C-alpha cells in the first residue's frame, strides 16, 4: 500500500515518484483537493521514445507553415518551421542569437486528426489516468456540454528553444499566466543545442545548480540519468490579486503604464525574474515555488494557478486538458459542466 512520494517548495507540490504505481491517485487526491500541484516523474519510459523526438517531429509535420514567435517580445519571427527546427539543437543556424518558440502547433482538434499515433501515444501515457485521461472516472472534460469549457479544450504541443545561448534569463519560454482549466505538462524530448559557443550540458547543469532549490531537488540533479529540461516558477492561485498588483505596480515605474486598468496576467506580457521574484516577496510575501522539470516530468495543475516557464535547453512539452478515471464523481464535471457553459 506503500505510494512512493515526497513533498517539494516547502510542502506545496506533491512528487509521485512512481509512474508505474496504479495507486498514485489515491494520494494525489488528497493534495489536490487542498490545491497542491504534482509532479509525476517517469512518464517518457512509457511513452513512444520514437515518437516524441524533435528529428521525428521536425520530419512528420514541417511541411505545415506556422508563424515562429521571438520569446523576448513575441514578436512574430521571420523565420519559418524548417528554419526553427534546424535551430533546434545547431545554434549556428539560429536568427546574437534568438529563443524561438513553436506554440500550440499542432493543437486542439488537429492534434487529434494530424497526429493520430502521438495523440493515440498520449492517451495511453497520460499519469493519473483516473484524473487525466479522457475515460477516467474522475474527468469532466469529455462530458461537459460546449459552453461551460475553454473552446480551445484539448492537447497542446509547444516547442522552443532554450535561453542559454542568448545568454538572457530575462526572457520566459512561457510568460506568467493563469491556467482556465486543469492541465498536465509533459517534458517528451530534450535537446542538447551546440554551437556558437553556447554552454555545454556540464556548464548548463551548473547553472541550473546556480538557482535557489529545495534540497530534494538537487539531489535528483546529481543523478545523471536523469535530464534537467526547464526551469519552472509556479504561484498559487489565491495570489494571482497580489501579483496583478503587484505587476501593474511595476508597470507604473517603468513606461508602459498608459492605459488604465491593464491586466498584466491577462495579458501574458511578463517574465518574472529573479529581481523580480523576491521584491514581489518582500512587498506582498508571495512565495516562489521553484521547479526543474526533467525529461519525463509530467507537472499536474489545477485551474487557477499561476505559472511561468524559461527553457534552458531546447525542449518539447505536451498539454493535456487533463482528464480522469476513478471518480465519476469529481473532475467528470469540470466537463459535464463545463463543455457546457
Amino acid at each position: 500500500s506503500m505510494i512512493p512520494h515526497s513533498w517539494i517548495c516547502e510542502k506545496h507540490i506533491l512528487w509521485l515518484k512512481d509512474y508505474k504505481n496504479s495507486s498514485n491517485w489515491k494520494l494525489f487526491k488528497e493534495c489536490w483537493k487542498q490545491g497542491q500541484p504534482a509532479v509525476v516523474s517517469g512518464v517518457h519510459k512509457k511513452m513512444n521514445i520514437s515518437l516524441w523526438k524533435a528529428e521525428s517531429i521536425s520530419l512528420d509535420f514541417g511541411d505545415h507553415q506556422a508563424d515562429l514567435l521571438n520569446c523576448k517580445d513575441s514578436i512574430i519571427s521571420n523565420a519559418n518551421v524548417k528554419e526553427f527546427w534546424d535551430g533546434f539543437e545547431e545554434v549556428s543556424k539560429r536568427q546574437e542569437t534568438v529563443v524561438l518558440k513553436l506554440k500550440d502547433w499542432p493543437s486542439g482538434e488537429d492534434f487529434k486528426t494530424m497526429m493520430p499515433a502521438r495523440y493515440e501515444d498520449l492517451l495511453k501515457s497520460l499519469p493519473l489516468p483516473e484524473y487525466c485521461n479522457p475515460e477516467g472516472k474522475f474527468n469532466l472534460a469529455s462530458h461537459l456540454p460546449g459552453f461551460f469549457v475553454r473552446p480551445d479544450l484539448g492537447p497542446r504541443l509547444c516547442s522552443a528553444y532554450g535561453v542559454v545561448a542568448a545568454k538572457d534569463h530575462d526572457i520566459g519560454t512561457t510568460n506568467l499566466h493563469i491556467e482556465v482549466s486543469d492541465v498536465v505538462n509533459i517534458l517528451v524530448y530534450v535537446g542538447i543545442a551546440k554551437g556558437n559557443g553556447i554552454l555545454s550540458k556540464a556548464g548548463i547543469l551548473k547553472k541550473f545548480e546556480e538557482e535557489d532549490l529545495d534540497d530534494i531537488l538537487r539531489k535528483r540533479l546529481k543523478d545523471s540519468s536523469e535530464i534537467p529540461g526547464a526551469l519552472w516558477h509556479i504561484y498559487a492561485g489565491k495570489d494571482v490579486d497580489k501579483i496583478r498588483e503587484f505587476l501593474q505596480k511595476i508597470s507604473k515605474e517603468q513606461g508602459l503604464e498608459v492605459l488604465p486598468e491593464h491586466d498584466p496576467i491577462r495579458d501574458q506580457s511578463w517574465y518574472v525574474n529573479k529581481k523580480l521574484r523576491q521584491r514581489l516577496y518582500e512587498e506582498y510575501h508571495v512565495r516562489t515555488c521553484t521547479l526543474i522539470q526533467f525529461l519525463g516530468d509530467a507537472i499536474v495543475l489545477p485551474a487557477g494557478a499561476l505559472h511561468q516557464v524559461q527553457n534552458f535547453h531546447s525542449c518539447i512539452q505536451v498539454t493535456e486538458d487533463f482528464v480522469s478515471p476513478e471518480h465519476l464523481v469529481e473532475s467528470f464535471h469540470l466537463t459535464q459542466e463545463l463543455r457546457l457553459l
